[PDB]
């Protein structure tokens, strides 16, 4: 749908049988997830932001489910203060910008 | 216009007289610029992000103009990898996320 921006861009997302809430951010190159509990096999790796770096495990090929569009990437899970779709999935159900 | 996310939504800002690139970001509630030499006043603030915390300075109605259309809000400066564009001044460009 259209969500405009006079709140945060905030919607429902299942993942590993979970539900949660997460941002739409077209900030975020990558999808970062708070602390949970995802199943199969990772590698570390380390973002960047605004006030530094932190360390994530990357795991691939997850799916997750945004807003009712199921779509299969790359989510990094680590201590992130808010959980954050990126522009990896963002593509994938065809999110634009709009002005 | 309407701008996909294959690549990063970077757009052409003109703030105080000068021209810079600025990324249009969804997840950021605020505005904030790299080192930069602004005229008025202004007030000590910390924002947050993935990382952690940094200070900058908070500037109040300042004019901007986002790819041609003017603005007038804060923005906030200080030690940020990347110029971001937030929330506060996207709503004022009618700026909309679709999908
Ligand atoms: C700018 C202010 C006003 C402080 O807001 C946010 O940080 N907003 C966050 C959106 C994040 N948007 C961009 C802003 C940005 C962009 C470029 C540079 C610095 C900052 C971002 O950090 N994006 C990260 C998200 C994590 C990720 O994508 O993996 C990113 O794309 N980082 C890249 C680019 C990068 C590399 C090195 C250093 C810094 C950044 C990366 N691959 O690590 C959301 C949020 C909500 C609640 C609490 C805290 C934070």
């Amino acid at each position: 749908p259209q969500i405009t921006l006079w709140q945060r861009p905030l919607v429902t997302i299942k993942i590993g049988g979970q539900l949660k809430e997460a941002l739409l951010d077209t900030g975020a190159d990558d999808t970062v997830l708070e602390e949970m509990s995802l199943p199969g096999r990772w590698k570390p790796k380390m973002i960047g932001g605004i006030g530094g770096f932190i360390k994530v495990r990357q795991y691939d090929q997850i799916l997750i489910e945004i807003c009712g569009h199921k779509v299969i990437g790359t989510v990094l899970v680590g201590p992130t203060p808010t959980n954050v779709i990126g522009r990896n999935l963002l593509t994938q159900i065809g999110c634009t910008l709009n002005f």
